[PDB]
């Protein structure tokens, strides 16, 4: 948790008490656990929906769902149960609580069950299964001169007469919402991202939505691939991104424009980035997936919790910033090494809070956090991203000619570097350098393991830069100050640790001849170069092929395979100014400055710009 943030235990497990209503009569009951958190704002009313896990924390066991509200931010809260279970037996449920807000009403959808004792995906068939939506009307008033809200909460509507016994290729089983809170697109539509069932057992994601205010619903004719379940949806720019949770492997996040009949997996942008754990091999999670407007920018938060400890356990929640080109890590929500699984980020009238869950040997509760610190972060996050697109955007280009492109620029190394690090500008991922001295807007490298590493695989769990093994273009301007004894590495993306193994790199050579490698072609020197004399260097590669222009002009070989029809390359960094390997042969005496990776490969008009621009783009005088 941040400095200056602060949070309250709001849902207390083994104290909490909640309205517990059974053969027409209500009693308090303390309640073991509550999970799941869901945090909305409804025309200024605060409300918090939950899971109240009466007995234990075990998924099928006795739950109701329970929402707490607030008129005063957070200070007190009332509380109710909004959707009861069947009460058929000691095990009853309703289940994964996914709200949607619209207008003065809560769009509830809930899994129902009424005696299984088995995970979901494990049934058979639905016999056990229904799938409810309860409305809640939330009213203000002002009785007493203070503020005051109530929420009345209508009975539950079965919507099983909407799921189809089949979709492509498939019988259908079972459906639950993603939990967390879903949307209103901008034509009106309520918008579930579910998570569904065959018969097969299998599980995957599709966009289950209501033109008429939830009377009646649909399904979109695409979906995600198996093994993804807990969706959670946001609308960004016309279409929906649809970020999925998959037990044992990276997320997967799918873009859809035409309310879920085709879907697209968001390679350049968001798929992949997200690892459930440092291996990326234990089980994923719920997570809030939301977009907001910040001081004018529309940006999206996401949590994810790092799961350092493994299994279901979900230590250390994080929280993401991100406008669909750079990906910030704001930092752990949750305090110290506690388990922290499930979240839901609220940013109500310039201020942000996250209602999230706690868990200590299986008995959970949900904390109320204000994110003072977080949001005093992102603030400033995004004036730097502001200010450095405005910077670009704002240069009169030699004939002004047209303006420097900002649209995918994800990375900007030029002045700002330390004694090991050259700095991102987007201040999102730095470079580690070696043998480095600064010069304005860059560094200059010398001697053997000399040069920076741009991380890209070498991220880690989380990989901000896995848009790179789609489509990427990387922009240098260079300098060599001494003729190899051979060939030489100035700039690439290299598939292994070592540099060894590249998918498309520039080298130099003894003869004053440039040597382009794409992938593992045999290399063809071309061209020809002097020394000290500056040169523009672009690296282009998307649908599988890599370019190499020098002063705007593409080199012989330029347009070569560089990943084999085969896989999908897993580019472990980008290498500059040498290998930063002292294990590496080579001895690279170059400078280099103004290093610009896109999420995408920029055209010939973007290229030339850049080119003549080059003495007019770095952060030195800022
Ligand atoms: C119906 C059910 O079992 N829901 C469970 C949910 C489920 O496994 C799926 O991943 C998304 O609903 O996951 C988790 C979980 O803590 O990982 C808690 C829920 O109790």
């Amino acid at each position: 948790l941040a400095p200056g943030s602060s949070r309250v235990e709001l849902f207390k497990r083994q104290s909490s008490k909640v309205p517990f209503e059974k053969d027409g009569k209500v009693t308090e009951r303390v309640v073991h656990s509550f999970r799941l958190p869901a945090l909305v704002n409804v025309d200024g009313v605060m409300v918090a929906i939950a899971d109240a896990r009466y007995e234990t924390s075990f998924d099928n066991s006795l739950i109701d769902t329970v929402a707490k509200y607030s008129v005063d931010d957070g200070e007190t809260w009332e509380t109710q149960i909004a959707i009861k279970n069947s009460r058929a037996s000691s095990v009853s449920r309703v289940v994964d609580p996914t709200v949607i807000v619209k207008g003065n009403k809560l769009y509830v959808l809930v899994g129902s069950y009424n005696s299984s004792r088995s995970y979901w995906t494990s049934h058979g068939d639905a016999r056990d299964w229904d799938i409810l939506l309860a409305v809640g009307e939330v009213t203000k008033s002002t009785a007493g001169g203070k503020i005051t809200a109530s929420i009345k909460w209508g009975s539950p509507v079965s919507l099983k007469e909407f799921f189809p016994a089949e979709m492509e290729g498939m019988h259908t089983n079972q459906f639950l919402g993603g939990a967390g809170v879903a949307i209103v697109a901008s034509n009106g539509n309520l918008v579930y991202p579910v998570q569904v069932t065959n018969k097969k057992k299998q599980v995957f994601s599709k966009i289950f939505y209501s033109e008429d205010e939830g009377k009646t619903w649909k399904f979109g004719k695409g979906r995600s691939a198996f093994g993804c379940s807990e969706p959670v949806a946001l609308e960004w720019e016309g279409k929906l991104i649809i970020n999925t949770r998959v037990d044992y492997r990276r997320r997967l996040v799918y873009e859809s424009s035409d309310m879920g009949n085709t879907w697209l997996e968001a390679v350049g942008t968001l798929s992949r980035v997200w690892g459930p754990s440092p291996k990326s091999n234990q089980p994923g999670s719920q997570s809030s997936f939301t977009a907001v407007t910040i001081e004018g920018m529309r940006v999206m938060l996401f949590t994810h919790p790092l799961n350092f400890k493994g299994r279901w356990l979900r230590d250390r929640l994080n929280l993401w910033l991100t406008d669909n080109q750079r990906i910030y890590n704001v930092g752990q929500v949750s305090i110290g090494d506690e388990n922290s699984a499930y979240s839901s980020v609220l940013y109500k009238d310039d201020k942000l809070y996250c209602l999230h869950e706690i868990n200590s040997n299986e008995v959970y509760s949900l904390v109320f956090a204000r994110l003072v610190g977080e949001l005093r972060i992102i603030k400033s996050v995004l004036q730097s991203w502001k200010n450095w697109d405005s910077h670009l955007s704002s240069i009169c280009t030699p004939a002004c000619g047209p303006a420097v492109t900002t649209v995918g620029l994800v990375g900007f190394l030029s002045h700002s570097a330390t004694k090991t690090e050259w700095e991102d500008a987007y201040r999102c991922v730095n470079a580690s350098t070696a043998n480095a001295e600064r010069v304005p807007n860059g560094l200059k490298f010398a001697g053997v393991g000399g040069g920076a590493l741009w991380p890209v695989s070498q991220q880690g769990q989380n990989q901000r830069y896995h848009f790179a093994n789609h489509a990427f273009t990387l922009v240098a301007s260079v300098t060599i100050h001494e003729v190899p004894k051979g060939a030489s590495p100035l700039l690439g993306a290299s598939l292994d640790s070592s540099g060894g193994k590249k998918l498309l790199g520039l080298s130099y050579d003894k003869r004053h001849q440039w040597q382009p490698i794409y992938g593992s072609t045999p290399v063809t020197p071309t061209g020809s170069w002097e020394m000290g004399k500056r040169y523009h260097v672009v690296l282009t590669m998307a649908n599988k092929i890599g370019s190499v222009y020098i002063d705007g002009e593409p080199l012989e070989g330029s347009g070569q395979t560089v990943v084999p029809d085969e896989r999908t390359p897993d580019i472990s960094h980008f290498y500059v100014g040498g290998y930063k390997r002292s294990g590496m042969p080579t001895d690279s005496r170059v400078t280099v400055n103004n290093v610009l990776l896109y999420n995408r490969q920029l055209n010939a008009e973007e290229i030339r710009t850049l080119f003549l621009s080059q003495d007019l783009i770095g952060t030195e005088a800022h």
